[PDB]
């Protein structure tokens, strides 16, 4: 059996609710589990779920450049197949394999209807909306490598108040919009999810950047060519919109 | 110098308009050129474009399983990189390898404005507007092979009619649309282009799949990889996303 690791994320991954206890992959719900399953009907693999034990996606530290999240438990074998919702991106890309992408998405900004806010320039622009990302994870990383001028500004105001405008989950950037004056950079598909169940929320502005999200392996893995040809057979068939259209609603 | 293969069609790949007659890697340019030029510059090589001598994108015979344009000169070695808006399918992700997407897009409706057609089932239903696809390309491909009811139902409908409503090139179905009573299947990036420039057309309904262009190499090609790598240089320094605002 193959070890899959992975990370609660609604709605790609979730704690399947029961009256009863559950045990092994039964525990587990969502979109990416959907899509496991339909992986293994096709390339007929066996599989056992861990969610990932320090509950991060990836990101290299700067000082001993070691990699942490779902993407380290690749690089050191500690799982076959990461399958989640993981950004396909540069830094990734040279540490471990990617499936192309059975999604794509790009970073945009999570914020309240009715506003005068309509861009990321917008928040540039002002400190009175506090606005950050998550810890650790593709959208952080894109601010802090960023050359362009206005995400450069924004990654100066999230660094310097780290403490107090990062944070450790989607969920929680979530409930800082719904509680507090803050904006959350966050990933399009995500944003979606979050606006069809909160009415006075809103995506501001358009996407970004462009990016997908694929199923990671170690580095050489033959098993990522192999999900590649599989996730376009469940495009093609349409099974991944049908999926998207399930967990969505 | 790697051989890179291409093919003819705006705003991707054109032949560059002058007074002066123009020679090699300078008769050409558009989109794929630019990320060919780009990509070049990343990866430290140099090339020659040839366009694909039969003017196809490449599909499979299904009497004998031979394929045909891109697809085969990468196949058989006669090309090493295939830059073009060259969709990643899987039945060409079994035979050649591609890399990661550079652009993402799906197949959509391409018709005039102002009528009460609004999906592909709303075609699908009637023989009046007459529909096609390009010939020998991923559109007409996952229609020939779709097991949903709707897109069976116009395979039946195209087959039947290959003569008279399939078409040799995006050109000449655009033109058909423009011309006559008749809507043509074609993917949402080319879409965009001709609807910018055409302001009585339109897109359809929304996207009936969803697909990458990817350059194209040999199955087992070590620049597989190394250009998607490339190309998520690109992404994110936000090339793409000049490089489509020029061309488009
Ligand atoms: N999906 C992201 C995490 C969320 C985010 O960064 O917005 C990643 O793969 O790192
Ligand atoms: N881009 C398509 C051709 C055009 C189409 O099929 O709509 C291909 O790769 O085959
Ligand atoms: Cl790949
Ligand atoms: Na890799
Ligand atoms: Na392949």
């Amino acid at each position: 059996s193959l070890i899959v690791t992975t990370i609660l994320e609604e709605p790609y991954v979730l704690f399947k609710k029961s009256d009863k206890p559950l045990y092994g992959n039964d525990r587990f719900e969502g979109y990416c589990i959907d899509l496991l399953r339909e992986l293994s009907t096709i390339l007929g693999f066996t599989y056992e779920i861990r969610l990932v034990e320090d509950g991060k996606y990836g990101a290299q530290d700067d000082v001993n450049g070691q990699w942490n999240g779902m993407v380290r438990e690749l690089i050191d074998h500690k799982a076959d197949l990461a399958v989640a919702p993981l950004a396909i991106t540069y830094v990734r890309e040279k540490v471990i394999d990617f499936s192309k992408p059975f999604m794509t998405l790009g970073i945009s900004i999570l914020y309240r209807k009715g506003t005068p806010i309509d861009s990321a320039d917008d928040l540039a622009k002002q400190t009175k909306i506090e606005y950050g990302a998550v810890e650790d994870g593709a959208t952080m990383t894109f601010f802090k490598k960023s050359k362009i001028s206005t995400y450069d500004k924004m990654w100066a105001f999230m660094s310097s108040r780290r403490q107090s405008v990062l944070v450790k989950s989607n969920e929680e950037g979530i409930q800082r919009v719904l509680t507090s004056d803050y904006a959350f950079l966050m990933e399009s598909t995500t944003i979606e999810f979050v606006t069809q169940r909160n009415c006075n929320l809103t995506q501001i502005g358009g996407l970004i950047d462009s990016k997908g999200y694929g199923v990671g392996t170690p580095m050489g893995s033959p098993y990522r060519d192999k999900i590649t040809i599989a996730i376009l057979q469940l495009q093609e068939e349409g099974k991944l919109h049908m999926m998207k259209e399930k967990w969505w609603r």
